[PDB]
């Protein structure tokens, strides 16, 4: 119903799995956010737990990176319940979606957002789309976008696509970001460090 | 031009494609060809049976989107970009094309005609600072078929920001082409699982 697999566990990529990056960027704090891609409750149920546990680990040491850094932490959530005008042609490939409830919708515990978080929501693959991020990202003169989350291949690459077309950095964080599958998550850092981002591990942000 | 040496491979015909999760199909009144980035810079360096092939084909939809009042629309890149034009691309693929017919003219065998969409490409989206959508908008045009190059990078990302613009987007397989086989795949698996009816141009016509 949900269009989203069942996962099949993997590792993690490593420092040393990751694709040749071909930018030549790197994280400054002072110019980044960290994006939180969709890490809401209904997203991360279809991960196994070892996994979930290992992304949503990492995930939370940049986070607590990027509180100490100064780095605006993004969370983008989807609002849940979406009409059917809303919910678009996402219908076709995803069903009706997750339900507009916290059982569904809140982002997990372990990377509850703090007050001050830019709280975005999600429609559509990309982060940006119909949300607050360029502008947020405009105004507080960040031009880097360090990503993690779920899913890689999909809402990540293509927020960070979407990033960069926008001459938004990004850094795809290739161990706080989890996927259906290794395979996607391995095409997902592949595209990336090839077309639109630095892929790098979390220890290579903190 | 950060443009790969690219591996010639053959076109994915109907038996080869993924399976469409979607199942939309296209309707003349409401669908738009894309002709997404068929610049000479960007097809020189696409082996030349491979670009006959993919031009041939996308020749041959531009030619039924002609018969059947479906609106051709022509992404292509100004060429010289300046640095604020060109930004993060310059990272990844260099100054890009020069202004020069030589490069940025649309290929002779699918020269625009007139009233045909000539749409500005800037980044990989082929909706990004262009008038894409308003003119699928105004047109009441929702679909939207693409062919082009490269399969997985503007062709693949103008799916998907179709897509989550609520149109819908026909990949026409065989009528584009890529830096290699396995990008063209991936490209059509990634369309037809998230984004897109993949189809080849026989199943246009
Ligand atoms: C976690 C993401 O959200 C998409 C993927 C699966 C299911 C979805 C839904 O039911 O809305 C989302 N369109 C992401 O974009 O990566
Ligand atoms: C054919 C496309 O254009 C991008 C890819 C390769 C090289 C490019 C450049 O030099 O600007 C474009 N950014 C496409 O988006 O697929
Ligand atoms: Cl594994
Ligand atoms: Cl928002
Ligand atoms: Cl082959
Ligand atoms: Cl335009």
């Amino acid at each position: 119903m949900t269009g989203i697999p069942s996962i099949v566990p993997y590792a993690l990529p490593t420092s040393r799995d990751l694709p040749a990056n071909l930018a030549q960027w790197h994280i400054d704090p002072e110019r980044a956010v960290l994006l939180v891609h969709a890490m809401q409750r209904y997203f991360l149920r279809p991960l196994p737990d070892a996994l979930r546990d290992q992304v949503v680990g990492n995930a939370a040491r940049i986070r607590q990176w990027a509180a100490d850094n100064g780095v605006p932490v993004a969370y983008t959530a989807q609002p849940g319940s979406m009409n059917e005008e809303q919910r678009g042609l996402l219908k076709d490939f995803w069903g009706p979606g997750m339900k507009a409830s916290p059982t569904d919708r809140e982002v997990v515990d372990a990377l509850a957002p703090q007050p001050g978080d830019w709280l975005l929501t999600k429609w559509r693959y990309s982060a940006f789309f119909n949300s607050d991020l360029l502008q947020r990202l405009h105004a507080s003169g960040r031009d880097q976008l360090i990503l993690c989350g779920v899913y890689a291949h999909v809402g990540v690459l293509i927020s960070s696509v979407d990033a960069y077309s926008n001459d938004i950095q990004p850094f795809l964080v290739a161990d706080a970001i989890a996927d259906f599958s290794k395979e996607h998550h391995w095409m997902a850092m592949e595209y990336a460090a090839s077309r639109c981002a630095m892929v790098i591990t979390t220890d290579e942000v903190v």
